[PDB]
């Protein structure tokens, strides 16, 4: 049971690589991406758990300052309890 | 840090337009929606962030109420914090 | 208002039926499946909610004993309430 902050960014479909990018270079471990729709237009979301509330909330300051300005979306975080996750709880477990 | 409750919506792929009509009346700023698989069948799913309960319960309420006698369907609440959206938290931002 | 604990799991494409099986097997309710990405490779992503805690860890315990020493993926836990299910709450309703 190692607690974890999930954080999610819904917005326009264009910037999948730009968030992309920014989320590899936080320090996150991984992340997942699914096309959604919002109002009906194409869009994405992510979702990123990460171990700290620090490192999510870098992540939300870069992507918002850098395309919020211009772009629709909306981020917000969630709390959760990671129990299996290699890459997320290590070779150790999350016990 | 805005708090904000994550009302989530999985039912049948035919209600997509009576429940999206729904939630534009309700007074939620907007919403996200996704096609989905359920049992394996096709179904979607609606997320709503609202600022209040009250707004969440009243969503629920209506949809259920409506459809649920004669549709499959599951309705569910989560607390989530926003922490970037300019149409659920304006101009003045989420602080 | 019933509570209820929100099983996610994200892991490859391949393990869908292997899963789902599973999932059948352990006393929930129903669950809902969807196509994502992740790192871009495509998987799956379930959501499960159980009424129990124990439930929950049942499902997670044995998919990750029985794939993730083979197969990438990651499992965790959310907090919700139930407003509206027929199948989770019963005909006597979510009260």
């Amino acid at each position: 049971a190692k607690p974890a902050n999930k954080l999610v960014i819904v917005t326009e479909k264009i910037l999948l690589k730009k968030i992309a990018k920014i989320i590899d270079e936080s320090g996150a471990k991984g992340y997942t991406v699914m096309n959604t729709g919002g109002k009906i237009e194409a869009n994405i979301k992510f979702e990123i758990l990460t171990e700290t509330r620090e490192m999510a909330e870098e992540i939300a300051d870069r992507v918002a300052v850098k395309y919020f300005n211009d772009y629709a979306g909306i981020i917000y975080i969630c709390s959760a309890e990671v129990l299996y996750g290699h890459t997320f709880c290590g070779p150790e477990g999350c016990s």
